[PDB]
């Protein structure tokens, strides 16, 4: 069960999350749950970490900025994480809230969601799933999710690749900074896209 | 006169270039000659200067790996150079060829030859020059080209911008590597997009 690795019940999670979070955010981290079950299962994952994972990726996406700022003073982070915002915040910063709300203490767990936006050269499984498992939930519609979801029927790494290409093709589409570790996270799984 | 900086006229280096390199090749080199000639007179950096770190930029670009290598080892250069290849080293590492053929040791020439692929952190003007002048230079027709001439027609700074982020654009689409020299460039210019 949840209460495994938390202090409350799946239940009360998502009542609590439902006060925290907009309801198409809930919605969304509903459909990683699935996707993140399903993934682990594919891939030899834990599915209840994957699915715990998965619900709970997103839970400090609406945190202010001023939260994020005392939560990388308070825990003495990154200095430079203080030059970024809420995209690198709410994974990297945001798994000391949900530590604090919910006694979430599981590395495995707490690495899985700390990476998700953003990857690392080095990734578990766990991480690879709930990475894969964000940006290819039920909900999720944008042109080209169709290809995401068939590499994340065969290959794990080759998703993540994918996923990967993707964002950083984006963000320098749209002009928009590019964390660093993001690159290393696609110069490690970019092989994999041959 | 080029021999102030080299041991050898222009018309002597333009003899030894058509040796190394591919008519086409040259053709470009003389196209960047031109054209950071062009940049330098509208931004304040030395002509002379531009011109000749324009001509050479390409100079190395026909090396072998094995050659490559060799100059690694010799300079003792960074190891991690080892796992990349022509593209980063014909700037990086072909500086030290260019060094040995033509006695050249001006250091902001040398710089600007250097980085001209992947840029840096920090440019001079010398350093922005080249690497624009070799996106903008006649001879190119790529889609987008008169885009970068017109930017580069106003800003410095907005046409490496522009064309870092045009690249790393194109590497994520392509799925190729990302030298992490890149994406410091890109994320020290992007905010001039705007
Ligand atoms: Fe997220
Ligand atoms: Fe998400
Ligand atoms: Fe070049
Ligand atoms: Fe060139």
């Amino acid at each position: 069960s949840y209460q495994d690795y938390i202090n409350c019940s799946r239940e009360a999670l998502l009542e609590k999350m439902a006060e925290l979070l907009p309801e198409k955010r809930l919605t969304h981290c509903l459909g990683v749950e699935r996707a993140a079950m399903e993934l682990a299962q594919r891939f030899g994952v834990d599915v209840e970490k994957a699915s715990l994972a998965g619900l709970l990726h997103d839970y400090a996406k609406k945190l202010s900025d001023q939260e994020f700022l005392v939560l990388i003073d308070r825990y003495q982070l990154d200095p430079d994480l203080k030059n970024w915002g809420n995209n690198v915040w709410h994974g990297m910063v945001g798994i000391y809230k949900i530590q604090e709300d919910l006694d979430l203490h599981d590395s495995e767990i707490l690495r899985a969601i700390e990476i998700h936006t953003v990857g690392a050269g080095q990734m578990t499984d766990l991480d690879k799933v709930i990475y894969v498992a964000d940006y290819i939930e039920h909900n999720r519609a944008f042109p080209g999710v169709d290809v995401a979801r068939e590499i994340a029927s065969l290959s794990l790494n080759k998703a993540v690749a994918y996923e990967t290409a993707r964002t950083v093709e984006y963000l320098a589409h749209q002009g928009f900074p590019i964390y660093p570790q993001t690159l290393e996270t696609y110069n490690a799984f970019v092989h994999y896209l041959k």
